[PDB]
């Protein structure tokens, strides 16, 4: 009933998946250490030794399946990695969202480390998808976390080379293939951003609970050429929503060079706390307080201000709010500047306002920004791409990727 080949064991009943072109996954042990053994043509029938080197090279970041060994005796070779709990894929397929918080946003977070890992190795992965990530069995606290995993299709370029030709293998899994991968008239070759472009249906499957940018599976492949895609989950006035709107729209992009990289991507507000949109909101409102209302910075942000504010930003907040601006007011209501300025007072002086002031905003900082963000659900995002003109400067590094 057990099989034995070396420090790998494993039985053969406990199948726990497959990859293709008989491949199987069975689970096993390695050691003393619980793994899953993947069973695959020997080196004449797979060639797949230069991508398990690549593994090696990888696995050391966090959100890398970690990779334990490999053994050859019989007609095959094994594979041992990290035995986990469950793929995304089933994740999002049988577990209760209700009671998770804010873990599938992290699951996305630690992807997204460890494709930006795999990037900073000049390795593309070409086959991102539900599937593909793993979730880890709990830790001694508790904590799970994703990693990539199935470095098959994974290519290490050349130091000089950002990219590759796309007749040089399998295209990848239908359905989460970038498009410029398959295209007909193409006449730029894919990059790294293939990866962006499949992580960025991977967040929308996520957030979505299943659904997909570019539909069901018989028309997503079809769809993603004609770049017929579509976000109904998120509603355009709900301002987490809104954000992660922004991201997965870039991620998606028909364009190869309008994607953002993935360090990009880990920067982005999608995956900021509360207390980090707060500062920003702060940071902001310090930057441009003594800038010129006609300067570029301010002029940026006041473009197309006035739906962001609504009309009026004051006739949108509580009436306690709306005295404790009077005591000192000259406020424009529709200047998202002084709607920020309000923001910035108020959070500093929080400690001084009174109590009905400081109970209709809620405790800070959280309860503090959800006052304005679930108010104005467009100030966020809009703010922090009209601000994108001072991504180069230090006050503003936690924010943006820069060189
Ligand atoms: O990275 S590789 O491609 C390195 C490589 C590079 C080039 C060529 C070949 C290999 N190897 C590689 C890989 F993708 C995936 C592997 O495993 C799997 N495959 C398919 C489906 C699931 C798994 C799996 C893995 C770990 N835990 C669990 N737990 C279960 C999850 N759901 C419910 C419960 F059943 C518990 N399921 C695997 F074992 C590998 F070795």
């Amino acid at each position: 009933s057990v099989v034995i080949v070396g420090k790998i064991s494993f039985c053969p009943k406990d199948v726990l998946g497959h990859g293709a072109e008989g491949t199987i996954v069975y689970r096993g042990m390695f050691d003393n250490r619980d793994v899953a053994v993947k069973r695959i043509l020997p080196e004449c029938f797979s060639f797949a030794d230069r991508e398990v080197q690549l593994l090696r090279e990888s696995d050391e970041h966090p959100n890398v399946i970690r990779y334990f060994c490999t053994e050859k005796d019989r007609q095959f070779q094994y594979i041992a990695i990290e035995l986990c709990a469950a793929t995304l894929q089933e994740y999002v397929e049988q577990k209760d969202f209700a009671h998770l918080g804010l873990e599938p946003i992290t699951l996305l977070q630690q992807t997204t480390s460890g494709l930006a890992h795999l990037h900073s190795l000049n390795i593309v992965h070409r086959n991102l998808k539900p599937h593909n990530i793993l979730i880890s069995m709990p830790n001694a606290h508790g904590k799970i976390k994703a990693m990539i995993s199935d470095f098959g299709l994974c290519k290490k370029l050349a130091v000089g080379r950002h990219s590759f030709s796309r007749r040089s293998g399998v295209p990848g899994t239908e359905g989460w293939i970038a498009p410029e991968m398959l295209s007909e008239d193409c006449k730029e070759n894919p990059t790294y951003t293939v990866d962006i472009f499949s992580a960025g249906c991977v967040f929308y499957y996520v957030i979505s609970e299943g659904s997909h940018p570019f539909g069901k599976s018989l028309q997503r492949q079809a769809n993603i050429l004609l770049g017929a895609c579509s976000l109904d989950c998120l509603h355009p006035e709900k301002h987490e929503d809104v954000i992660a709107r922004e991201l997965i729209e870039k991620m998606i992009a028909m364009d190869p060079q309008k994607r953002p990289s993935a360090k990009h991507v880990l920067k982005h507000p999608f995956f900021w706390s509360l207390e980090k949109q707060l500062q920003f909101f702060q940071d902001v409102s310090d930057r441009i307080e003594k800038e010129s209302l006609d300067g570029p910075i301010v002029k940026q942000l006041e473009r197309g201000g006035r739906a962001v504010v609504k009309m009026d930003w004051r006739e949108n907040i509580t009436v306690p709010l709306q005295t404790d601006l009077r005591k000192f007011r000259t406020y424009k209501g529709g200047s998202v500047r002084d709607l920020l300025r309000a923001m910035r007072n108020k959070k500093h002086h929080y400690r001084e306002l009174p109590a009905e002031v400081r109970e209709t905003l809620g405790s800070l900082p959280d309860d503090f920004v959800c006052y304005f963000t679930s108010r104005f659900p467009h100030l966020l995002a809009h703010t922090y791409r009209a601000m994108e003109l001072c991504s180069h400067e230090r006050l503003f590094q936690p924010y943006y990727f820069h060189e």
